[PDB]
């Protein structure tokens, strides 16, 4: 069993938390924010898009008991201070948004952990990685980043293609849920202004490094690849919508037939595969990090085609969070 | 002044209404729909969307008197009973999406009218015109279409883009708002199963002939284009996202400022050009049909390119549907 | 166990079938609407609100296999040519909102069922049964009425703050969940205009008989209580605000503690009872259909308070259905 | 012209800025916040709410020129240092939420201001004024209050019903509008843990003292009145329903005819009268604090009666901040 310390208890620390209950082999021990021990009891209890916990929670003496489980609840803002060791923590989800550089993360290590784990892309050199494109490059390094969510749905469809019939370029647009950054009505956001303006009013154009990005993970495919994105007013699930010239022709029943097969074969539980009347709604809970919508999509030839496929944008990513936890501790 | 009738009260015919309000050239004269009086007085005084009418709405004797001129009110659900003849009915907006053929439109002659515009896409070969596109083809039909609004929004845009550097081929999105056809929460839609779906609650997506209609007003863009739409849960404006090659290379500063020179000059009133940090509200109300984003659109390289255009779609449509009416009226 | 065919399959009865996959006692054999079973079987295996159907659906030969058992699939729009006793329906759950008298729903007994269930309030004097109000009260009769999800809220509630305090006068408002009845953008609803306007963008004020409709399962309330409702832009889940004047004086602890024993009592499964900080997603699923909410709720006095019940206007109606098809099959 | 400074550029900041475009007697001379100019123009340009500025907007030298007049941007957090002297500031509105304090507040009058209104409730006692009820209380004060937008809508209909028909005690709940204090998703909100459910997904009871304020402006109804509030997902506007117990009998019609002569007479201008089938949007954009939706309230008896009066929270409010302004400069 492999421990795990959460650093940060939002979105994505929480559905971390979650997923990690329905796997033997990793066991959270530690979870650390700025938050009293029973308003994290609160936010696990009750969740707006995912429902009740599904299990006992506990607060005694400050610390959480889940399920039976003791968990140490801390607050310190300075990860040097975690003392992870003292839980016997092996790897740290590292989930505040704030340590996406060697240098910020590295503080877990010297506080205990073994290895680090960023739940968004790193900001320095740090390695990413995305299950389906490139876990099997991971070479023992003690901090690593498994991406983003949008990349975690475009790099295992771009891989399919591309090893398939050769993508010579492409343009992908997301259209994303409303997330935590953004504002209820219209409000201060300097560093992103479209970003601050009312989320359930608008549709949002914001810009993305995720499609670029697939790039890192699968590098015959730098350069070749970027794109954008469109928030709109859904609490969670997005969808990626790729453009694609194809060097090699090939029918649309032979691009549904290559990634059913990538689906049902290599990439089973990363890349999905539906032929269903399916609308976002449809993949809250999802677990496949991309999962291709097949009448969604269509061709205007042989070579040229715009390509659908849906992720939970919180749920898939969490998942594959505690998927890398996994791979690097191999 | 062009006397109209109006067949239809839904969401096009009332913005319609209101558009005539403000320009000199076309007055209404006459509405038909199969509701009373008072509900349509309702029903024009009050909008979710566009706030209230800017003026008096009362009902006498059965009519409206709308800014003091009497506005005769009918039921009738067979156009040829319209009698259009008696308020001296030029041109006659065909708003019920139930009358889109040359047979069933030219009941409004028979009935009296002289010309007829529908709102809507033609479903055989009445000839469409889209201002910005081919208005300057009309040649004295006196049946024609004005299109769709995703049709207006992407066909002015993609004239200024092939005529300076040629589209060799390109795949649409458009993001949409919600409308009339789509349902609350998850009901029967038993020809459009996605579109049943609740939709506040989802991203559905939905087929569209939008792109493929570009070739219809654009005769040298035919079987160069296709696409398809994402519902999302706004009630009104939407968004073009046309993904083209290139023929001639172009820069994205290059295409920006062929976009702006078209819409300071010919086609000015009808594309639009903005560099602010806009959002999808920032156009509702939008007179233009297509309004460039510059700063939303990116380039993967001087021959594949991603193009943002805003419309409201019900404004904008609305507004050149009164184009076309004084076009064909010269 | 008891044979149920469900007409119509529309929110309730599509609910009313998934909840009945949990109960032993009760077994859909048969599903009658005007929907292909293909369609059918989409519109249960995927829902916006409640997520993917637990278990297989397969179509065969024009019906349903539903968990490995054949679901018999009709498109009758006679009641009388249902041939319930073919697949021996005893009680019909009646979910078509069209045979809501006597006369109407009889028509499944003729057709060969035994016993009849409205999911709705009866139009005539077909009794009303809400469970933890008058469930006691059921006598033998062959057709009966579940009354709304609203008086299905209020009832027990009424009757646990009558019993012990008695109720001298009291107003509600229900702040509901939008339903399959509103509009997604400004339409036309010519029985209720508010109604017809935007659903996503408005507060609209709606009657509703459901608290004088108390009176029909609590026959001593009877006068003492009307109401109002406010449709609001969520898609399930809605709230009971009852403000009451009080007989006996009760400070608000002492009103919390009868309606706790009361939950904790002979209403368990019924009322429930919550200290917690919940919103309306945290009954989203819940089979409750009466949730107090005590922090929520504020006493100006001892003999004049304002009480707050949640209640899933789907699920908990749902449930109480096939609860009513329990009790007066027993 | 009385010279305004306002201290917060958010909602309120924003709203009262545009109002004082329309009126002749108050001018905006500086605005106080942590924006850049720059940002702060695009915040007044465009409005997701209430759509584009009507007029022009330019940056110069880091100030802002809007409709040709010199508006002073600074960015100082102390109010001490504001030397509102330097623009003849005569009264500022202190609209941060800050500053709600006699000894915080009066830091503005240190520093030049001859007068502050606090654009919220007090926390002190520094007295609030509510357009309608106790403006004519004012007796000079340099330090004063316009309440809450819950109270200027609750006061003034409060007023009319007592005068008329004396309250014995009254319950009210406001449906409101999301506002700036909540989350997009389920985020944290330490002391009001209801309050950081995701706004657009719930329904979300909150506790609010604007009923019981109303005794503050309205002595003769102190504790009278108390109530509690449900945030629910639209932009803006709000409505409160009051539940209210008369001493002297009056039927719905004679409730409705003492409203209309105060709309019509003394209140004209703080509360409207409708019998229109209005819905939320149809007040966005509404000066009037309190406008009495006739048909949507109910009477169970000639002594205990359900109220309901809209109002625009962002757009009333501001205009009677400034109303309040006018008024202590008289
Ligand atoms: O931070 C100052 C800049 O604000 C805007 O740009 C930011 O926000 C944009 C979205 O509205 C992003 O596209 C951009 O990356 C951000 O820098 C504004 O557009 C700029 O003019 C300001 O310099
Ligand atoms: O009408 C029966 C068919 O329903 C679906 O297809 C419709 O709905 C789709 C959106 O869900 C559209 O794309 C399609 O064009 C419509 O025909 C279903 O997908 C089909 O299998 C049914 O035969
Ligand atoms: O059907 C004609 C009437 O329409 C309205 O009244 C209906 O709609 C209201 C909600 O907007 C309901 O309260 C009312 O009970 C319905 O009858 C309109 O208010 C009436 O004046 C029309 O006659
Ligand atoms: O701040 C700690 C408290 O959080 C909650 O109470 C706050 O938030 C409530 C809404 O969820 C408000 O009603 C209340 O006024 C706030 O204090 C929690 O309910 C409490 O148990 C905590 O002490
Ligand atoms: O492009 P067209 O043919 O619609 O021409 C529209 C221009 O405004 C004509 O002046
Ligand atoms: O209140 P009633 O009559 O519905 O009774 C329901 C109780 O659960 C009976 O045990
Ligand atoms: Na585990
Ligand atoms: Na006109
Ligand atoms: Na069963
Ligand atoms: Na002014």
């Amino acid at each position: 069993t492999i421990k795990v310390g959460i650093n940060g208890f939002g979105r994505i620390g929480r559905i971390v938390f979650r997923a990690a209950q329905k796997r033997s082999d990793i066991e959270i021990v530690a979870i650390n924010d700025l938050l009293d021990a029973d308003y994290m009891a609160y936010m696990l209890k009750y969740d707006s898009t995912h429902g009740r916990f599904d299990g006992t929670v506990e607060v005694k003496d400050g610390h959480l008991i889940v399920n039976g489980k003791k968990i140490r609840v801390t607050a310190e803002r300075d990860p040097a201070n975690l003392k992870w060791d003292e839980v016997g923590v092996d790897v740290v989800a590292e989930a505040t948004g704030l340590f996406l550089t060697d240098e910020t993360a590295r503080k877990h290590i010297t506080a205990g952990a073994k290895k680090v784990v960023m739940t968004g892309p790193s900001k320095d050199n740090t390695p990413m990685f995305v299950k389906g494109a490139n876990f099997d490059k991971y070479a023992g390094q003690d901090i690593v980043s498994n991406a983003s969510c949008t990349t975690n749905c475009l790099a295992p469809l771009a891989k399919v293609i591309n090893d398939n019939f050769g993508i010579i370029e492409g343009l992908m647009t997301t259209v994303h849920a409303t997330t935590a950054t953004q504002k209820t009505v219209d409000g201060p956001s300097h560093k992103d202004w479209r970003g601050g303006r009312g989320a359930s009013q608008n549709i949002i154009p914001s810009s993305t490094g995720a499609a670029k990005a697939v790039g890192k993970v699968l590098p015959e495919l730098n350069g070749k690849l970027t794109g954008m994105a469109f928030r709109v007013p859904t609490p969670n699930v997005s969808v990626v919508d790729l453009t694609v010239r194809l060097e090699k022709a090939a029918t649309y029943e032979q691009i549904k037939a290559a990634v059913k097969a990538a689906a049902e074969g290599e990439m089973k539980g990363v890349l999905g595969y539906t032929e269903d009347d399916v609308v976002s709604t449809d993949f809250n809970g999802e677990v496949c990090t991309s999962v291709f919508d097949a009448k969604a999509g269509i061709a205007l030839n042989d070579n040229f085609v715009k390509l659908v496929s849906w992720y939970d944008n919180e749920t898939g990513y969490s998942n594959k969070v505690l998927d890398l936890i996994a791979h690097i501790s191999k």
